[PDB]
């Protein structure tokens, strides 16, 4: 499925090499322009973790998830790939939990150690 497969065939895409964070983009957005650090992002995006569990949806809400790029509002993986995208953009991000909750996890739905996935469309990016 589409875990395994970013698993094995997605880029790395951290700074360190590391394969930390592997990416697939699935949709091809608009232009060249990615955002900026301290844009406010929005983003709708599910997660599943490497169970084949569901943890998190933003489109079950009927509203995005928001943030501002590049501050640690949100999980490593997260700064590092939204900053990768263009307006527009469907990806996939297989986060290693060094990028992600590590040994802590994030209770009541993330394990200790778990590799994450994402499904991430990039709806809109603005300077404020
Ligand atoms: C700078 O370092 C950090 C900053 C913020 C962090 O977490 C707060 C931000 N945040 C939550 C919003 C959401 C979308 C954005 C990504 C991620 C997220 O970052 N989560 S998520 O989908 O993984 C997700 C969803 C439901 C859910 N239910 C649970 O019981 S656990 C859980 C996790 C953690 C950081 O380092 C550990």
């Amino acid at each position: 499925g589409a875990p395994a497969t970013v698993t094995e065939q997605g880029e790395d895409i951290t700074s360190k090499k590391d394969r930390g964070v592997l990416k697939i983009v699935k949709r091809v957005g608009n232009g060249e322009e990615t955002p900026m650090i301290g844009d406010k992002v929005y983003v709708h995006y599910k997660g599943k973790l490497s169970n084949g569990k569901k943890f998190d949806s933003s489109h079950d809400r009927n509203e995005p998830f928001v943030f501002s790029l590049g501050k640690g509002q949100v999980i490593k993986a997260w700064d590092i790939g939204v900053a990768t995208m263009k307006k527009g953009e469907i990806c996939h991000l297989l986060c290693k939990p060094e990028y992600a909750y590590g040994s802590a996890g994030s209770l009541p739905k993330i394990p200790s150690n778990a590799t994450l996935f994402f499904e991430i469309e990039l709806l809109d990016f603005k300077g404020e």
